[PDB]
């Protein structure tokens, strides 16, 4: 069977491989590293692709699976907030999706900022957070969205649509229904802001590295892997692109732990075969 317990044994077989192998190594070239001593990586084995990075000095990567391009972090650590606003608003950011809890936001043994649900000033960013509204998408869970209106002396004041899971708990799946009903209202939000920039001519259309959804929660590899595997499955775009490209895809662009937990991996393989999608590659 495509979808039977042989095929998801062998998937889970070649994504095992993959990440075991994609582990970084110290010093490890295919990986960013820290400099002068100042702390990059919230986690130290999650760890970002040098390749695909988007800035020197953020745990933050450009991803391509199929057509669908976006950008995959870890939760900024308070030293990076500036530069994390930088790269968000250079970014012309069409929405930031972050699956981060409430929770783990509150705990302040996390070192997790509330930089997008509170307003303040960071070195010479000045930012304003609007709450907008708030969406339930099924099982309980809640969406909560607000405008991030980002303010530098000199540089063009930026807005970004901010979608905010605060109830999806870290290392766990949320169902397949959820997840698809969060990958719309993503897609959507983002469609709306690309398109207003679009109507105004903006110069950041003809660069592919802009105008990219920006997806992350604490590190950056599971909810948010799980949430982008989603929404590629939502690109039109991707006939045929299979799990197995799916995420070996975000592995490869990111780090070996992208999908990390299996019962994440499972909605993935869910949603894949509601739409026929294959699992495997021939
Ligand atoms: C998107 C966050 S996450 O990848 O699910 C994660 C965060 C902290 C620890 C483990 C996973």
């Amino acid at each position: 069977s495509p979808y039977g317990p042989e095929a998801r044994a062998e998937l889970s077989s070649r994504l095992t491989t993959l990440r075991n192998t994609l582990a970084p190594a110290t010093n490890d070239p295919r990986y960013l590293q820290a400099c002068g001593g100042e702390k990059l990586n919230r986690f130290r084995d999650i760890q970002c692709r040098r390749q695909t990075a988007v800035r020197a000095d953020l745990n933050a990567n450009y991803i391509q699976v199929g057509n669908t391009r976006t950008i995959a972090c870890q939760y900024p650590l308070q030293s990076q907030l500036e530069s994390h606003f930088r790269m968000l608003a250079e970014n012309r950011t069409p929405v930031l999706a972050v699956l981060a809890s409430s929770s783990e936001i509150a705990n302040q043994r996390f070192g997790m900022p509330d930089y997008f649900r509170q307003s303040g000033t960071y070195g010479s960013i000045t930012v304003e957070s609007k709450m907008t509204q708030q969406v339930g998408l099924g099982d309980g869970i809640m969406a909560d969205m607000y405008t991030l209106t980002i303010r530098e002396a000199g540089q063009k004041t930026i807005s970004v649509p901010v979608v905010h899971v605060g109830n999806w708990p870290d290392q766990t799946a949320v169902s397949s229904e959820v997840t698809k009903a969060l990958a719309s209202l993503v897609d959507q939000t983002a469609e709306t802001k690309r398109n207003m920039y679009e109507s105004k001519g903006s110069s950041a259309v003809a660069d592919d590295s802009k105008l990219r959804p920006v997806i992350h929660c604490r590190a950056g590899v599971g909810r948010t892997a799980q949430l982008i595997g989603a929404m590629c499955m939502n690109d039109s775009r991707n006939s045929q692109l299979s799990v197995e490209d799916m995420v070996s895809q975000m592995r490869v662009q990111r780090n070996g732990i992208m999908v990390q937990k299996d019962e994440q991996l499972d909605v993935l393989i869910k949603l894949a075969e509601g739409q026929g999608r294959p699992l495997l590659n021939s």
